[PDB]
C-alpha cells in the first residue's frame, strides 16, 4: 500500500500496486526495467 | 556503411544518421540508450 521509493546504488525503485519498477538514470543512459 | 543494423550477442544497435543508438531487451530488462 502507499508508494514508498527506494534508492540502491544509482537505480531507483519503486513499488507500483504489486509490480516492480526499477528506474535507471545515469546521465544520458537510462535503463528501464520492469519485474 | 549507410543505415545498417549491428547485431553482436544480444546488444542490438542502429545507426541513425550520425547517431548511435544502443537498445537492450533482455526480458524485462529493457535498457535504452541515446548517444
Amino acid at each position: 500500500r502507499g508508494e514508498c521509493k527506494f534508492t540502491v546504488x544509482g537505480r531507483t525503485a519503486l513499488n507500483t500496486x504489486a509490480v516492480q519498477k526499477w528506474h535507471f538514470v545515469l546521465x544520458g543512459y537510462k535503463c528501464e526495467i520492469l519485474a
